[PDB]
């Protein structure tokens, strides 16, 4: 009957993103249908319903249930649900988000936003014009990107192979040639007594070992998230960025500032960017960019790079760039209307002030848990890694499975928080409307869940 | 206001395949569309023009369908986003699933993949194809064989696949493990071929280029059922089956690139069951919505399928996940398409006004100076312009033909474009198109025709 037929055809015909195939074909992972959502809660088939502390994956920004968001979808839908925009073509709605994006949300330097639909399409685009740019200044060496250990950008062969988590290499032949991987600049997984500022300058310094064994004219492009999302919730040690940026312009390197997860008031600035002064060449941005009520993404093209593309179209005619729904009419109308939304509610404000009182309720309650190695994170944003010994920094064997527990245990409470991938590590990115009381709520399903779980393991 | 506009535009964005420098200068004049009905758009100056490009191949049923606009808003209100990770799903993309495999897909297909572009399904194609060898011990068999003029998207694994150059030039591309085998265009077949020769021909030289590579080392082929892009290319007669007779013998799979062909277009369900293809990976995009949404497919055979489940067995969950992927308003767009398509039956209208404007465009251009050949299937037609007909002789392209026509055909209210590489003006009309409009279309086309062989002949 109704619900189980939709189950047995979801098993039978529907492949999910990141979902063990067989055991979801066979039943044993059992399938979750979501049938609506308002604020920052969701319900499923059963009814049940659930705190997504979440924001579905760190994107439903402004909350659930905006009728105003899917009024602008469609009106834009019935108007033009779709034109290409090649060869000059537009609308008005991309048009305005163009120009509202560079004045209002990108950092100082920024001219021009190409669209796709994915952050991963994005990162993609990036690299086709890192390697244009070299061509066209005539430095055809010059194509290798760094990236870092646990960054996440994307789940194709070249966007896969700059993420640095190996679920996603494993059995596609990743990383490929070019692309190189730096230190995860993690503070807490230092080299024993380590100050932050010596560790800042281990940083830099292997960086700077890597760019010259591979030959500074070599290397092309450096690619970070401001704050790593997916490899963990990790901010950056103090001065981190300063110090890399050194490194890059000492070698001529471009900066692809990845904020995908840290855009658009996430951190509770504009961007993770203007957050801890970063200066990139290149911004890729998706996400919150339209609360994920529609499929969009953004590559922001610094001067220096657009100067040289418009340089090669003179040489060398168009570039071949074009995805179809590039620029796709109803995905700018849901990106305007959030875009309204996040700055007549000042999100990004509450972003900061609401997001400082999660780090500070999360340090205060786990701080001195015996299950709880590192509490951490900025904005809206934060997470607990949970280490077998606190001291050593010695990790609980994968196999118990600590931090999926966890997540399990915050689940059957009402609560998502998600258990974050290679490692035990609950991570917490809430909507960017979330209360102090919400706060609390969620701290203290987090508590008895982790109590829980220490419980059974320690 | 509208100066501002398009001051904006210029300053700000970054269009798809537009000339950076002349767009931004003001060069190449920006066009807003404000609007359409049918097969009929307007500009931001109020003029109209009958599209008979649908958009980019893709809007299949026509612009301004309220019905779907209703739909996509019915989903939007009730739940415009969650993620489909870790069995994560709505009702909508599960009925989807179900209808792509039960009504469209040919016999043997099983799971649907969903992403949000024909570029991005592509890319999960490649990946799936290396997963699959990886599971089964086969580390060395990676190549994959596309074709020269095949167009399959614009990333750099996929740009890559890809087989027009401009998509290459400057992007470094092709990337290492993709080959190209050669055009199967007949007209343009090595001097006094027949097309049962010319089929042969293609055949023996796929199999010296697999024979060369070391057959353990191919992968897979990637094939438009007619190439579209690379300028509305039908197979010869037989070219599909003595291709498919080569990828089994040497064991590797077939992907059938629908993003084009899909959905109607040819008058049949897709490319494959048009021309009796037996795909093991099938990629979809366009006329899965007709782009009233973005969303692509990945359809997924029951061969593939299994050693996915077996390889999660021994390994744990695959590696692979778009944000996006699943998005319940683009499902619910594509679901409210899907209904439209076989409620009017569109694909037999394809079929049926696709054969007439077949039959009206050989009448017409069959003999005309400046065109060598006609060609086409169903819904989609082009013209290709030569300098010497019986030669086979192109154009000098700094002379430009092809655009030439296009833009006649535009100062005539109609919108066919000029196909890139070569000299080709392409049609590719929504699938509501009926015969009186066809009549309009092909007339457009002639005036504009005759206007520019006038100029250079
Ligand atoms: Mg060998």
């Amino acid at each position: 009957t109704d619900l189980d037929q939709l189950f047995e055809m979801d098993r039978a015909h529907f492949m999910h993103p990141s979902t063990h195939a067989h055991d979801h074909a066979s039943g044993a992972l059992p399938g979750r249908i979501i049938t609506g959502g308002k604020g920052i809660r969701i319900q499923d088939h059963e009814g049940r319903e659930y705190i997504d502390a979440f924001a579905g994956l760190y994107c439903v920004n402004i909350g659930y249930g905006r009728t105003e968001v899917a009024d602008a979808i469609y009106e834009q839908a019935k108007e033009l649900a779709y034109y290409h925009t090649y060869v000059g073509h537009s609308t008005e709605a991309i048009i305005e988000l163009s120009s509202r994006i560079i004045r209002d949300w990108a950092p100082a330097g920024m001219k021009k936003v190409y669209y796709g639909m994915s952050g991963s399409d994005a990162n993609e685009t990036q690299i086709k014009l890192v390697w244009y740019y070299n061509n066209v200044l005539g430095r055809p060496q010059k194509k290798k990107i760094i990236s870092r250990q646990r960054g996440y950008h994307g789940s194709g062969i070249m966007t896969g192979s700059l993420t640095g988590l190996p679920s996603f290499h494993q059995h596609f032949d990743l990383p490929i040639e070019r692309i190189k991987h730096t230190v995860c600049p993690h503070w807490y997984k230092a080299p024993a007594g380590m100050s932050e500022a010596q560790f800042v300058r281990y940083c830099a310094d292997e960086l700077e070992k890597l760019i010259l064994a591979e030959g500074p004219d070599t290397v092309a492009a450096f690619i970070g998230e401001p704050v790593m999302g997916t490899g963990g919730i990790i901010p950056p040690p103090q001065g981190y960025w300063e110090a890399i940026q050194a490194v890059l312009n000492k070698y001529d390197i471009l900066l692809i500032a990845d904020e995908v997860v840290c855009g658009f008031g996430r951190l509770g600035s504009k961007m993770g960017s203007q957050h801890y002064g970063m200066k990139p060449d290149l911004i890729t941005v998706a996400k919150g960019l339209t609360s994920a009520y529609a499929p969009l993404s953004g590559v922001i093209v610094g001067e220096k790079v657009w100067d040289v593309i418009e340089k090669g179209s003179q040489e060398h005619g168009p570039m071949g760039h074009g995805w179809t729904y590039s620029g796709h009419p109803i995905c700018a109308a849901a990106a305007l209307a959030n875009l309204d939304i996040l700055e007549r509610e000042n999100l990004t404000g509450n972003a900061a002030d609401v997001g400082a009182y999660l780090q500070q309720r999360l340090r205060e309650t786990f701080g001195g848990h015996p299950l709880v190695g590192e509490v951490r994170g900025v904005g809206m944003l934060a997470a607990l890694e949970f280490m077998a010994d606190k001291d050593a920094r010695t990790p609980f064997d994968p196999a118990l499975k600590v931090g999926p527990k966890v997540s399990a245990a915050c689940l059957e409470d009402g609560m998502i928080a998600r258990a974050m991938p290679h490692g035990d590590i609950l991570g917490f990115a809430p909507p960017l409307v979330i209360t102090r009381a919400e706060v609390d709520e969620i701290v203290g399903i987090a508590k008895q869940a982790v109590d829980e779980v220490a419980d059974e393991v320690l």
